[PDB]
């Protein structure tokens, strides 16, 4: 939900 | 949901 | 749901 | 190039 | 490049 | 380049 | 939720 | 570059 | 939830 | 660079 980055 | 970006 | 890259 | 997902 | 997700 | 998420 | 960015 | 997100 | 980098 | 988080 929003905005997400995971390496 | 949203944005998501996983590597 | 909504946009969602994975490598 | 790469993953990429674009609404 | 890499893992990009742009709504 | 690398792991990008934008709204 | 909202914005995040996990390496 | 690295992880980003950007709402 | 707001805005949350991690390393 | 690095992990950045922008609302």
């Amino acid at each position: 939900t929003g905005v997400t980055a995971v390496a």
